[PDB]
Formats: C-alpha cells, sequence, structure tokens
C-alpha cells in the first residue's frame, strides 16, 4: 500500500460552501489532511459516510484537520448534488472534482474499467506523509468515529515519538 | 478527421426516458445515428444545443435516426440533470454516460487535460460510416436545423449514388 | 479533432484575382481565417459551395475574415478553372494549390487513397486557434450561411469571455 | 489498493496451538478470513493489536471467521514468542511465518527497506475476494471492535444485496 | 536507375479522346509502352514535348507501342487541358492522372519538394522491362524522334538477341 | 565464488552481550573478521556450529579476530534466542540481524526460495578481502578448529609472503 | 532519379592520353561535365558509344565541356584497351577507373548483380548539378549528337533562365 | 554460492595413470565426486594440496568417491607435470585439462583476468548436487582430512535424512 | 584466419585456355584447390608470381590439384592480359574474374579501400576445408616452391592421420 | 585477413633465456616482430617449427627482428618445456604465455572450441603493421627459411617504395 509515502502534487477544482475554489498540494502543507474517496455523486445509495464525516467536521477542524472528498465527477456536479440532497447539504468541507482521474490515480485508487474511484480514505500528516489508509467495498461503512480515533492517535504519535511500552 | 471511417465497438450505460439501459455499437447497426458530445452536465452554459436537438427529435425518429448525447459524466448524473433542467427534461433520446472516456476517445474527441469531451457531433449511417462531422469551441452553437439538413442530404446520397 | 489547436506553418502558391501569390501562416496571423478544403477542380460536381462562399465574401472581408479555398491541384489549374467557370470566376479570395499535400495534412484532412482533400472547413482566429470544424462526405453540402453564423458567434465570444447563461 | 481483487495462491508454515501446520489459499476457500500483518515478533512495542484480536477470537469464530497473523519471522520464531509473551500466549489462531516475504508481497504489504510487513489487515470473503483493507503507521492502533463491525457488515451485504439505504 | 527492372503494378484514371478510362499494369502486358512524365497541366511552358509526341503517334501505334503521358494532376484536369490548348488537343494517347503520386513514385520520379513528377520518359517492353530512360531538367527538350530511334533499336535488340561485334 | 574480492558496505543491527548495537563495514576495517551465516534461530537442529565457534572465541580474540553470526532473523529474535538456549547463551560475539537479506545477498549467500541464508563462513582480512570461504549443506558440519587453522595460515601468509614451500 | 541534384565528391585514378592522372570533384567545379558510364573494357561489343563521343570531342571541349568515361575496371586496364582497340585509341578524354564502385554508386548506376556500371550518361553544370540523364539497356545506342543537342539547350537555359512560352 | 545446485554438463580430456581419457558429467552420475580446482601446473609452490588428496585417495575410493583435479592447462601438460614432480607422480586420480575454461566457468570459478581457476573444491553427490564448497587464497591450505570428514558427514546425511537432535 | 573452415558457395566467369567457362564450388568438390588471389591485371608489377605457378602447373595437375587465380577484374580483361603478356600466356589454369567482389569477400580477402583483392593464397582440400593460408603486402613475394611443399605435406597428412613424432 | 592492419595493445608474461619478463606492444614499437603461434606445449608433434626458427634466431637478431612464440599455456609451462625438450632448449627468444587468450584473439587466431591458438605466424614492421601472414593445419610445417626470405623482402620494400 501507499502507507508511509508522500502525497503527490495535484491541482483540482472543488466546490466549497457555495463557492468554487482551486485545491493543490500546496494547500495541504503544514496541516493534517483527509482525502475521502467515493465512486460517484447522485447514485442510489445514501451518502451516510460523507454525512458522518460532515457531522464530525467541526471537531476535525479543531484538531486542525482539513477534509477533501473526491470523486471523478466535476465540481459542477458536486454543487448540484450539494443542493439536491439533505445529507450532502450538511457538507462544509471541500468537494474536489477529479474528471481526469489524476488525483485518484495519484492515490492508486482508480477502478480503470469504471472510471470511478474506490471507497478509500487516506490520512495525511503536515509533512505530506500518509499515516492511515482505509478501503472498503460497497455496503461496509467507513465509520467517522474510528477515523477521529486514528487521527488523534496519529497526532499523538507525532508529538510523542518512540512511545515505549 | 474521422470522416468516412467506421465507428468502433463500445458498451456504455445511459439514461433514456426515465430508465437506465445499456448501449453498444450493435444497437446502431442498421440505423442512422447521431453522436452528440458535450463537456459536462450542470455547468452554467445554456443547454440550448441539447434542447434544440430534442425539439427536432420527433422528426428524426421519422427519418429512422437515433440520437445519443454523450459526456464523461455518469448516467446517474444525467438522470439528475434531466430532473433539474427544464430544457434537459425535454430529452427523450439516450443520454450516454462515458465515465471511462472510452466512447469519447473512440471518436478521438477527448480533451485529455480536462477529462471532458469536446463539443462534437457525428452522423453515422446504417453501416457505421461517419458521414458528417461538426466541432465547435464553447459559445459557438450547433444548429439543429443544419444538422437535420445534413442528415437528409446524407440519406439522399445513400439512395442516389453520385449526381 | 483539431479543435482548439494552433495551425501549423505552411507555404503555398495561390491564384487570387488574376495573379499568383504566396501564402504562409504569416498572412493569417492577426486575422480571422477560413480554410475551405475541397477535393478537386474541374470535376462534374456543382461548384455551388465555393460560389456560395464567394457570395458572402464581401460581408466576410467587412468582418475581418480572410478566406482560402484549398485543393491538391496546382495554382496553375486554379487560374484555368477560374477563367473557365462562371461560378468559380466570382471568387475574389485566394485559391491555394497544395500539390505536396502538406497544407492538407497539417489539417489532417487528406483522403490518402485518392490523393485529394476531404470536404472540410476550418475557422481560425487571430491567434491561430481552430474554433470551428466541419467535414462532410461527397454529396452532403456545406451551408455558407451556417458558416457565417458560426464566424460571428466565434467573434462574439472572443470579445465577451465566459458569458454565463442569462 | 487491492480492494475487490482475489487473493493469490500461497504456501506457508505456521504455529497453531502448540503445533506447526501448513496453510495455503485452499484453507481459506468457503470461509471468511482475516489476514493480520505486523512487522516483527519479540520487539519492544506492546502486542496490543495481536491480543485485542485474540480476545475477540471467540466471537469471530462464532461468525465463521478465521484469523491468520503474518510477519516475515519464521514459524519457529512464532512458537518461541508464543511461549514467552503472556499476551501472545492467549493467541489460538494460526501465526503464519513468511521469511521469503511472498505472502506479504502478495498483499503488496512489504516495507522493502526493512524486510518487514506493514501494519495491515485484510478481510477476505468465502470466494477469496478482499472486502476490507486497513493499514496504519506504527503507533496508530487497529481496533478489533471496528474490525468486527466491518466483518458483520460484509456478511450482511453478501447475504442481502441491494438492501442499501435508498436516497432522496 | 530503374533501367532493366520490371514496372510495378498500378491503377489510375486517365483521359483518352473524349472519354475517361482506367489504365492498369495489365494494359501494358504484351505491348511496348512509353511512359511520358511531365510536371503540370496548364503551365506557362510550351507543351512542345507532349505535342511532338502526338505527331509521331500514328507511327508509334504502328510499331505496337502505347503512349501514356503522366502528371500528378487529376484526369479531370487533363480533359480540361485537352480542350483549351491547341497543342494538347492533338493528343490521342491516354493522359493519366496521378494525384496520389503512386505511379510517379513507382518510377522513382517524384519531386518530393513540389508534389510534381520530373521530366522523364520510360520505354517498357511487353515483359514490363524498362529498356530506356531519359530525364531532363526544365528547359532541355526531349527529342520525340530520338525516342523513336531508341524504340526501333530496343525493338531490334529484342528480336535479334545481343548481336556481337 | 567471492574469493579475493572486497566486502561490500553494510549496516545492520545486532545483539552483543545483552545489548543492541549497529554494525557496518567500518567496524571490520583494520581487523580480521569471520562472517558466520546460518538459516534460522529457534529451529530444531542443534546449534552445534554456533557453540563450537563460541568455545574457540577466546582464542580467536587473542588472534585479533572478530566474529559475526548472521541470519535473516531480526536482532530482536537473536536476543530472545540468546536467553532460551544454553548453547546460544554462551555466545559473546555479535549476532547480526539481516531481515532485508542485504548482508546475506552481499555475500551471495541467500537460499531465495526460503528467504534464509545458506551455511557459509567467510574469513575477511584487515583490508576487507575475503581470504577463505566455506559452504555446506544442512547436516554437514563446519569445524571451528579447521577454521582456526585457516585463519592462522591467512595471517602467516599476510605477514610472510613468498615463504611458500619451493618446488623441485 | 538523380536529376537536378548535386554530384557527390569522389577521387579516382584515370588514363588520359598516355599518362595516369587523378580526377576529383574539384576538377568539375566551374565546368560542364559529361559522365559516360559503360559496363566493361575488352568486351565483345562494339565500342561505338565511346568512339562516337571521341569524334565530337574537339567540339565539346570548345563548349567548355569535359568528358569522363567511367567503368568499374582499373585505369591500368583502360590504358591497355586504349592501345589494342582502334576505336578506343581515338579517346582524348579521361578514362576513369572505378574498381571500388564508389563513383558508380554515387550516381546510383551500379548493377549490383555484376559489379559493373549500367549504360548511363550524365550532364553536370559548373555548379555540379545534373541537368540531363540517359540510361540504355545493352543494345540500344546512345546518340552522341543528341547528347550535344541536350548540352546546347542545357547551356542555353542556363544562360537565359526559364524562357516562358 | 553454488551450494545445493546440480552440476552442469561438461566434456574434457584428462590424464589418468599414464593414459589419456575423456571425462563428461555422465561419468559422475551415481557416484560421489570431488572437483579439485587449482591455478596452474609447474608453478613454484609445492603441490602439497594435490598430494594430500593423493595420500587419501585409496580411502576416498573405498567410500566410492571419485576425484578430478582441474586447471586450465591441457592434459598434455598434466602428463608432463606428473612425470617431473615426485608429489604429482603419486596421483592416481584423473587430472582434467580445461583449456577452454568451460568446466571452470561451469563452477563459476574462473579468474577472468588471469585465465586460471581459483583454489576451489566442490563435493558432488550421486544425483549431481553440490553438498560442500571450499575456497581458499594462495597459502591457506586445503586440508584433505577435513575434506574426508565432510564427505563422510555428507554420505551419512544422505543415508539418515532429517537427523533430529 | 579462415584456417580449417569450409569454403563458401560461389559462381564466377573465368578465362581458361582460349575460352570462357563458369566455375562454382561444385568444380572444387572432390578435388584439391589453390585459390591464388592478386590485386590487378595489366599493372606494372612483374607477373612473376602467376607465371611461377604456371611453371608448376603440370606437377600440380599430376597431383590432383586444380588452380584458380582470382582478381576483381572481369574475365574479359583476363583474356586480353593473357594474349598480351608472355608470362601470363603460359597460364593453362582457370583465371577467375570477380567484379562483384563476392568470391574475394567469401575468403575475407578484400582491400575495401581499393576494391582489389589482397595478395593471398588458399589451399582447399577435397572436402572444402582450407588447410593453408598465405598473405603478403605488395612487394613481398610468394614462393611457388613453398606452396608445392605445403600442398604435398597437406596431401600426406590427409593420408596419414595423427602421425605422432618418431 | 589482418594483412596491413596495426597490431593491438597487449600485456603478457613470458619466459626468455631462463628469466620471466613482461611483454607489451610497447616493446615492439620501432622493431620488426615475428609472432609465432602454435597449439600447445608438451604434445606429441615434433617441435621442428620452433627449433627451426631458433636455428635462424642468430640471423634475425642481425636484421633487427624480435621473435615471440605464443601458446595459451602459461609462462611456467614454457619454462618446464624448455628444460624438457632438447629442441625447445635451443630457444633464446621470448616464449609468451597467453592463458587468457587475449593476445591470440587480438590476432583473431583462437580455436574457440579448443582454447588453443591456430598455427599462425605474423610479421610486424616497426610501425605495428602486419606485413606477412602464414597459417597452416597441423602436419603442414612452416619453413623458417621462407620466413627469413619474406622478412628480408619486407625490409627491402620498406626502404625501396614500389618498384
Amino acid at each position: 500500500s501507499l502507507i508511509n509515502t508522500k502525497i503527490k502534487p495535484f491541482k483540482n477544482q472543488a466546490f466549497k460552501n457555495g463557492e468554487f475554489i482551486e485545491v493543490t498540494e500546496k494547500d495541504t502543507e503544514g496541516r493534517w489532511s483527509v482525502f475521502f474517496f467515493y465512486p460517484a455523486d447522485f447514485t442510489f445509495v445514501c451518502p451516510t459516510e460523507l454525512g458522518d464525516v460532515a457531522d464530525h467536521y467541526e471537531e476535525l477542524q479543531k484538531l486542525g484537520v482539513d477534509v477533501y472528498s473526491v470523486s471523478t465527477d466535476t465540481h459542477f456536479t458536486h454543487k448540484a448534488w450539494h443542493s439536491s440532497s439533505e445529507t450532502i447539504a450538511k457538507i462544509k468541507y471541500a468537494m474536489i472534482g477529479d474528471p481526469t482521474g489524476a488525483l485518484t490515480r495519484n492515490f492508486d485508487n482508480m477502478r480503470e474499467d469504471e472510471g470511478l474511484a474506490d471507497r478509500a480514505t487516506f490520512v495525511v500528516d503536515p509533512q505530506g506523509i500518509i499515516q492511515a489508509i482505509e478501503v472498503t467495498a460497497e455496503g461496509i461503512g467507513r465509520d467517522a468515529s474510528d477515523l477521529l480515533r486514528k487521527i488523534k492517535a496519529a497526532q499523538y504519535v507525532a508529538a510523542h515519538p518512540g512511545e515505549v511500552c
């Protein structure tokens, strides 16, 4: 896996709280980042995973953690899904559009025969190193709580290196 | 250009009049087909080109012509857009989703740096031969009327070899 | 397609209003251009398409739009065809000869089997970018009227960038 | 990642309750399996993750789930570690030895510059398909209860497809 | 040079006395053929070479020789030229159009710089073998009568195999 | 074979008398060294070869010869093995851990299909040159006295070149 | 064909009226040269072509033209032949020996099958440009007088640049 | 090392008790073999190693062990060294000549810049598998006794596989 | 060198006693052959070497040894040189012409700079194996006497294999 | 053949009149050299070729010619053979050992399947140019007299360019 490797440069358009912005790796430098990948906007499954993360967003920002959800849809589609779904509407973090599939391929998370990203979550530290990876098949939910636990644990480890036992 | 070449095999999902279906080159054999490519669903450009083709869909079905609109979005996104835009709601032809971009690259119509298709239209005869091609930059609309004209002329020619 | 790409350098001989001139990409820089390819001079096909463009040439020149018809025939052949056909004689725009096929191939418009160019039209802006492409099989006609509308729309968006939908 | 791909064939020796057995992919067919990778036996870090999984092994087995812990150490070393650690002693599932690193590389889980496996867990279904993947850096712990939840969800979805919450 | 090699197959359209026809290598088998290449139709240069050949045409046809003029122009353009030029209208032999340049290239006679054939004449016997070659720069003329001499001698040497001194 | 070639650079962890130290080729410069490779710690075969070398370690040290036993196990495992085997307990020289198999491959001594080192001994002189090589299949023992003889011969020849018996 | 290209450099030995000399491309610069290739010395075929050229030699030398006969035989063999054959002894121009086949190959005139040059004549102007080419199969003759015509016209066209019709 | 690999096919001439014979791998099948490599015949160092082996030859034949000494010299040289040196004279085993260096290269025992083999000894079982390897620099003697010990140990192991301890 | 290799197939024209014949490797099979290469006919060098071979030809034929002189000159040139030189006229063996250089290259004996063959002699046995090679720079002469001794020795060992030293 | 080409650089050990020395192409510069290759020392073929060259060594040293015999054996073997064969004992020129075969391959004279050199002699002038080459199969002896003759002629030619 990509565990313990440095993220790659990227440049994508995103939808964030009613506005379109540009996100690059420069924007992640010096902060804790979560790249949350999912297959596609507007499908028939409920966005509970994305919603669960939105429910814990405020707490994640306290920890200084930025969140970026990613799918191969465009940021335009994201804006429309954001105003058509009650759950998605709760999202205040950036929703990156990756139509070229480059961000998704950077994380080796592309299903090439579908052109859609897999259900993968990556935790990245301030130096751009992946400290936690979680991948799941459809129906096996990614728990935002366990995600918070891992991040706190990863932040703890960075402050207290070599934790003897 | 691809003028006068045979279209390639393809298998994509699509939204058509409320239902999701599969489309392949096999569904085009024996028919006149129009492949209408555009950049993306839900942007801020007026969907007049798509709606205009819809206004003429009635007439095209009479000439035995099928219409397939194509973008790199999913069929799911087409369904959503079809319920959001009054102009898109008029569409009764198949809206093909090409998330992998394979259908788009078949017609050598991909902007690789954007992951979206260029505004291209192709007219294909019953034998899979591209008989007319039209491509324009954004802001320069495609006229549905001119399309119908080209299609009738294309049909004449096939039944009245060289005059 | 070649949509949104810059035209490539070229150098050909042409017939324009009784004389032989040389055209290069230099002449198109800073101007709007229409490259109108066709298969061949002196064929039994009605020159209706070329004359049709001639009919709109005055308005095109008024709009800063140059026109260049192109075929793999020589510029010598164009002179003859021009003083031979009532329709072709109406043409005041340059008639480029492309016997090496280079100009035609720059636009990826060659029917390699016949050594003749396909029936394609290209609209190029002052910076050399292709903004509109049209290609048709023999017998399917190009409407000069449609070309005019497109050219105007092209000029419009160059002047009014990112005009969102009202 | 390896999500949704089929596990590759393998043949390793392991230590299972005072015994040395062989384990191959055939042993996993028609069963639910958890492949638990860790870097090394006998190190200073508390074998917390290994023990937590040991505690929930009763439950896992009730669910028809087999567990295999894996490291590049040999089975001989696992047997020794199992005799000296109170925590490791409570392990009743198979402890696979992967000295050639073939098993580890099959799951693309090798830290090449160390010759040790990364902290990664893989849930594999009866047809050998990887349904869940978890990888963490040293210090970040893997929660066995979170694993149990995922396993039950994977079984539920296998048994009842499409019963996924409908949108609006 | 191509001297003493067999001509390559070809298929071209041509103009021959009011009508359009198709010439192919098969139309040369068992016959003496002369391929006369020239740069271009409707030029400002005197059509002398082609005309001086039309004159000796009855004679040539008698010796069992066929004449094929070749240019990279189309056959449509040939018809037109054999109607606006007095000298050209005297041509009873086939005027081949070679817009793809294949026939010219078969004879290695293309001026790649211009997409026009060079001033070259070839003599091909019934077996498809080139027995005489003549290439001239624009300006020097190709003597029609001398061509006839070559054909006579070529025709003799063919009848009375290498006659020692 | 690697006879008469210079040893390659290396950096490994080892267990030396209750401690964990690092060992690199720099540690061997200006010294005589014996690199003793074996397949695995904690296995069933009697650690005879390892102990025999342990017994003669006093003598070896009197001669200015350092000993390094090597296996693809980790140093952590060597420390554990050193605490449970009476024979291994008498080892006072460094026990190098080579989990990435880099040291082992430097001496071209890896059984690739097992990820374990072959039974091979290498005598390296002060300038890092390999002067003697010995490799045996499992079951065929390496004699520490035969090793001592070779080492003394290697030192004698280094000190007195050409003093080799004259022919007739 | 090589029509209208610049001759390539070369260095060869040759026989010219009782003595041996060295001809090189430099000896052609600023001069009109005729390269006359023939298969082989001491053959059983009439040396007519070479002899018919010797006759017009005074004339040619007057028009500022140099003549070089070329064969893959050595120059030693040329001296010998210009002593046992009456026709050959009339030659005042340089007889070049081309045993390596380089000169023949420069002019793409080698019959690789036999290691002998084909019957070809080339006209090169002072700038080293080939203006006329003639290749003939063994048997057909190369008209010496016609060669002269070509030279005259070639020489004219060079003086009075392309004179339109 | 080559430990535990199968020897490669070979075919060399050898000198054995006054006679020249041919040795191939077929000759080793079903028996225990010792390939004793050394740099060169007639040097100034004493052949004690080869002599020590000769002293233990009889005992090695009892164990069913064949011995083949090898150097890149020819078998002719071997015959002469055998009758010039008292020590070599004691040798009753085969002395293989390997002038092409193939046997030596088969065992990866060549010093390429010298064209001489290294001081390497290989013990090969009846199935052609190398069970013991010993390599030594000049002056560090190979002890025939330790060699006998290893062979007996290897023969024991083959009769009593998996010797528990 | 080519020592102990089999000659390669070949096909050339030669002049032999007033006529033109064709020689191939077929003619050498079953016989002993001497291929005597030299640089050129009609040169100012004394033909002493070729005539020297002529002088021993009768004894060579008596021994079953054919001889072939070879140069890149044509067989036509050989005829002339033969009826022109008192020395060359003594030759009754075939004089091969190798203008393509193929025969000469088969024996790796070409001076690529001059297009002429080097002064080399090759002795070929009935099975096509080269048993003796001799090459010299211009001016260093080949002794026909030495060639004869070698040929005899060659024939001797073919008849008496592995003759150890007395 | 290698006729008229320049010899290549080489460094070999040799036995010469009781002593071991090193020989390189540098030792040949400015002198006439004879490289005499043969298969192997100690075989059963009469060493007449080598002894014959020895008989003429005296005379060759006068013409300023060095002689180097070469085989793929070591210099050690040459020393031994020089003490065993009465014919070889007459040799006062350098006997080069070419165990790696590099000197032999330089003169493209190796029988690769045997690891021995073919019976070849090469005459090299002061500038390293091979002026005469002679190769024969076993049983067909090389005549030392003919060699001397070739060498004198070679020397004449170098001082009397083309005659």
